[PDB]
């Protein structure tokens, strides 16, 4: 029935909603690892800029050669690693933004659901009724309503047959006299105790 | 519109019933006074009193 699918699709997209939540949280986890690995790099060379700091003073010019060479191999790593930081941030930004309007379509197609369910079962129960009605329809002569008259005609008519109805000749007759026999009786009557 | 709509249907389908219901009694009740009053003059015939056919 695609009414039983309607509810099992929107479920499986349940399960992707919060897959995908996860997904985003080992990204921004990455993140967060790398930003981190990045401050202690740049404080070791912070810590040799001021072992160096110490040194160039008082004419030490030599030893602050040593020093700040030394410095050369850790300030590459600062910056390889700063610009991949802020690539990975392009990232996280772009796919919340999938999120975001992904979730919101989710809850506006969760509520057409409802509204067409609603339509269909009106449309099946208001529609499952006129069908017996049908049956019922007073309207022609294929309905038990109609049919039962002509029962009630074949049965009132069946012993019309039985019983036949008087014929007109005495029915022309009884009224015929009895106007007389009212009269007549009365005939006395106005007279006799006029 | 939908819900004014909808409430219309159910208000004239709703008449409609009451209205089959009242019919009903009075098309049976037809059949049992067609049917009981029908049913006494058959067993007369057998006691017809008018052809040479009945008990009497």
């Amino acid at each position: 029935a695609p009414e039983d699918l309607l509810e099992r699709l929107l479920g499986e997209m349940e399960l992707e909603l919060i897959e995908l939540r996860r997904a985003l949280a080992q990204t921004i986890a990455t993140f967060k690892s790398t930003e981190r690995q990045r401050d202690a790099q740049q404080l070791i060379a912070q810590r040799w800029y001021e072992k160096a700091q110490a040194a160039l003073d008082r004419g030490n010019e030599q030893l602050a050669r040593e020093a700040l060479g030394q410095r050369q191999s850790y300030q590459s790593h600062t910056e390889a690693l700063g610009k991949s930081l802020g690539e990975q941030r392009a990232l996280v930004e772009q796919v919340r933004g999938q999120l975001q309007k992904l979730e919101r379509k989710y809850l506006e197609l969760k509520s057409q659901k409802n509204l067409y369910l609603a339509r269909l079962k009106s449309a099946i129960a208001a529609q499952k009724i006129e069908e017996i009605a049908g049956n019922l329809d007073n309207a022609s002569a294929s309905s038990l309503f109609e049919r039962i008259e002509t029962k009630i005609l074949e049965l009132e008519a069946e012993r019309e047959l039985l019983n036949p109805p008087p014929s007109p000749l005495d029915k022309k007759f009884e009224q015929w006299e009895e106007q007389q026999a009212v009269e007549a009786t009365l005939a006395a009557m106005k007279a006799r105790r006029s």
